[PDB]
């Protein structure tokens, strides 16, 4: 049993809810919240900007030190950092950004990072300002992630479309 509430079950391991990933993290304090990161961990907008704002910029300060030591992530890669006031840990995952011309085949590699964690609260990778089709992102998630993932879909309109169209 876990603390996640109000989710619709899509498969054995994937659950979905119309929710802002930030308010959900604040309520649950999950072991792992996933950030929709870029390779520079520059948390300007989208899910990353919202998560970072909720940490009072502490996520960005920690991230700048990580990049100064390690250099940029790979598209499709990840790193584990603090979850600050939102979660125990934040898994920063880089999905391909279609609005920068990155290979959408890298979306599967991105979701494979989730398999290193038994339970996660996550957004749909490469959705929103990363420019991918969220229906596609949900299909790759279901077909790639084997651990238990609780997806927070911000847009109510999109949430209803994802559920209604799910095979
Ligand atoms: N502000 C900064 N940003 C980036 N780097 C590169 C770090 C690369 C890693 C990779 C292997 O070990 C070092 C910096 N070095 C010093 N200051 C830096
Ligand atoms: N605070 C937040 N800001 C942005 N997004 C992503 C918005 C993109 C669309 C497409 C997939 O889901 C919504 C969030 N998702 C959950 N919480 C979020």
């Amino acid at each position: 049993v876990n603390s996640f509430s109000g989710y619709l079950k899509l498969t054995d391991n994937v659950y979905i809810k119309n929710a802002d990933i930030v308010e959900e993290a604040k309520k649950v304090k999950p072991t792992v919240v996933v950030n929709a990161a870029n390779v520079y961990l520059k948390h300007g907008g989208g899910v990353a900007g919202a998560l970072n704002k909720a940490t009072n910029n502490a996520m960005q300060v920690e991230s700048d030190d990580y990049i100064a030591t390690n250099g940029p992530l790979k598209v499709g890669g990840s790193c584990v950092l603090s979850g600050h006031n939102l979660a125990k840990h934040c898994l920063h995952v880089v999905g391909p950004n279609v609005n920068k011309g990155e290979d959408i085949q890298l979306l599967k590699s991105a979701y494979e990072n989730f398999n290193q964690h038994e339970v996660l609260l996550a957004p749909l990778l490469s959705a929103g300002i990363f420019g991918a089709d969220p229906i596609h992102s949900l299909r790759v998630c279901v077909d790639t992630v084997r651990t238990n993932v609780y997806l927070a879909v911000f847009d109510k309109n999109l949430y209803d479309k994802l559920v209604s169209s799910f095979l």
